């Protein structure tokens, strides 16, 4: 439990040191089914034993298609604590996609709630079921450190090339740090929504669960905002993250349910700056807009609007560069390309000239910094908030 705030473990660490320190907080919330930090721990921890011995080591490429219920993130923070590299699947994929995801990630395994839908291949498929049913072990994990791999995303540049992601332990770990703008802690309620294969599902899952807050899950499938209103209400929300389609469509349908949470935070595209106006008029939570990236792990920036919106400032440990043609940095007005550094950046591409061609080692403010280059055309405004344009 360190205090320097610059020190990250890996993920099980961190997760370890929540349960022990919040173990009667509530982890989870199923329907009304709930389960706090002390019995998710025990889960954890069983299953970690269990995928040991069926032979799973530490970098083991394991997919995972699993519904959302708890035992997702049972699987999860087993798969974590023993070293395996994730690669989370769209259950609301054709099984044509997920066999080409699987190829291209390499998976070894694929661990699935329904071994009948699930293509073939030269992976060998695990029934999550009978898995979580054989917990009764548990000793001698790996020794992680914060860059080891933790999982595999794939994604696509702005002009359609498919990419595979490898994202670090530290990328996700860093979420544990509280939020300055958000003012987030362990009395939180989180909404797990965005799919597992996206990362921006990272800022739902790990800033709760590697705080001691509290993740609310949302039932498996598509979207019904009519149960997501209730369960926003009746669980407590207070830390809503939404994509540009369930933002603008709550806006649309039922814009007060936005103002039941504390905080809301919009990412991934820009958003019809009209529409922030409607919400944030609509009452007093904080909306956000927020830019995140598969290449820097999960949610990079926020800008909080009081009426193109800014993007605005980096979470903890993050650092945002508008880098003109020449690598030097921008003046306010001047037009660059966004370069992000720091703890979320990824391990790299599986592609090794790709990787060299956006992953760019720059000397700035005294440190030869990593930076990603994100394709994101930018500037800074008058308050130095990073503008995408
Ligand atoms: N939403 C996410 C999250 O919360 C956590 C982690 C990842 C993502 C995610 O979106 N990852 S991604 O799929 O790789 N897309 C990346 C590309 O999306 C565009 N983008 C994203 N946000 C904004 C925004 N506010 N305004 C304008 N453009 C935006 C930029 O072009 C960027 O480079
Ligand atoms: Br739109
Ligand atoms: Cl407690
Ligand atoms: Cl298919
Ligand atoms: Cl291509
Ligand atoms: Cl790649």
């Amino acid at each position: 439990h360190s205090a320097y705030v610059y020190q990250l473990k890996a993920v099980p660490d961190i997760f370890d040191e929540i349960s022990q320190r919040f173990p009667d907080r509530v982890a989870l919330i199923f329907d009304q089914r709930k389960i706090t930090y002390r019995e998710l721990a025990e889960q954890c921890s069983a299953l970690a034993a269990v995928l040991q011995n069926n032979c799973l080591i530490k970098g083991d490429i394991v997919a995972i298609k699993i519904e959302r219920s708890p035992e997702l993130y049972i699987f999860m923070l087993a798969l974590m604590k023993i070293g395996a590299v994730m690669v989370p699947v769209n259950s609301n994929s054709p099984e044509r996609y997920i066999g080409e995801v699987l190829s291209a990630a390499g998976a070894r395994y694929l661990i699935s709630d329904d071994v009948t839908s699930v293509p073939g291949g030269a992976w060998h498929v695990l029934s999550s079921r009978t898995l979580i049913q054989n917990c009764t072990r548990s000793g001698n994990y790996p020794v992680l450190s914060a860059d080891d791999p933790a999982l595999i995303l794939m994604t696509s540049g702005s002009t359609g090339k498919p990419k595979s992601v490898l994202i670090a332990h530290r990328g996700i770990a860093r979420l544990g740090l509280p939020v300055p703008a958000l003012g987030n802690s362990e009395r939180d309620c989180y909404l797990q929504i965005a799919d597992i294969s996206f990362a921006a599902s990272a800022n739902e899952i790990w800033m709760a669960l590697l705080t001691g807050a509290c993740l609310t899950i949302a039932p498996p499938g598509l979207p019904d905002l009519m149960a997501l209103a209730r369960q926003i209400e009746s669980d407590n929300v207070t830390m809503l993250f939404l994509s540009g389609g369930l933002f603008r469509l709550f806006v649309e349908v039922s814009v007060e349910t936005l103002h039941i949470p504390d905080c809301v935070v919009v990412s991934g595209d820009f958003v019809n700056p009209r529409l922030f106006s409607v919400a944030v008029q609509a009452g007093k939570a904080k909306i956000f807009n927020g830019l995140g990236c598969t290449e820097n792990s999960a949610i990079s920036s926020l800008y909080h609007i009081q009426s193109p919106v800014p993007v605005g400032t980096p979470l903890p440990l993050v650092e945002m560069v508008v880098f003109n043609e020449r690598l030097q940095p921008c003046t306010c007005g001047e037009y660059g390309e966004l370069f992000i550094a720091g703890a979320g950046v990824a391990l790299g591409y599986s592609d090794p000239q790709l990787t060299a061609e956006r992953f760019i080692t720059i000397p700035y403010q005294g440190t030869d910094m990593l930076f990603y280059r994100t394709d994101d055309r930018a500037t800074y405004d008058q308050d130095r908030n990073i503008v995408l344009v």
